[PDB]
């Protein structure tokens, strides 16, 4: 076929049953994560060439950087919970990563506050039950997956995406046919 399994993708043999349609993990301390989010877009792509009517999930993980690493997942459930993926999402990557500005949960905090979002609200927030749920649920998530690796895209909950079979050579290319994958595997 064009598209085989164990090949731009692979098959779980413990199916997850009323997963997320398309289910992306990540972590700001994963080097290729930040080149999926900073370089490709990845995720914007791959939205951009899904059907009507499928909805996008992106979880953090625990299992990279720590006491941080967990940090940065309650900060991204605080994200979630107020609608501001797309305003801490680039400074929470360059401050791992990049210029290394962000080494405890204070300093985490402070990007959310200088992306505008109030201190109250944030404190608020991070402390609030609703934020706890949704921390369990990115947990569950990666758990019902056995995660042990990031950057990791599933669909309904069956399929995993598997871009070490793709070509690199050139960036774009690289990003269709991961995208088109998605696609494929989505009317799967």
């Amino acid at each position: 076929a064009q598209y085989e399994d164990g090949k731009q993708y692979t098959t779980l043999e413990k199916p997850v049953a009323g997963a997320p349609q398309v289910l992306e993990f990540f972590s700001f301390f994963c080097p290729h994560c930040y080149q999926f989010e900073e370089v490709l877009h990845i995720s914007d792509n791959v939205k951009k060439k899904l059907p009507e009517g499928v909805k996008m999930t992106k979880y953090h993980v625990n299992f990279m950087g720590g006491d941080l690493g967990k940090d940065l997942t309650q900060a991204w459930a605080v994200a979630m919970a107020l609608g501001v993926e797309d305003k801490v999402t680039v400074p929470l990557f360059e401050g791992v990563q990049k210029t290394q500005t962000i080494r405890s949960a204070s300093d985490i905090r402070d990007v959310f506050i200088n992306a505008g979002i109030k201190g109250e609200e944030y404190d608020a927030a991070w402390n609030s039950f609703v934020v706890k749920s949704l921390v369990a649920q990115q947990e569950k998530a990666a758990a019902d997956v056995q995660l042990r690796g990031v950057p990791a895209m599933f669909v309904n909950g069956k399929y995993q995406l598997n871009p070490q079979g793709m070509d690199t050579s050139n960036m774009d290319v690289f990003v269709q046919q991961y995208a088109d994958t998605v696609k494929y595997l989505s009317e799967k």
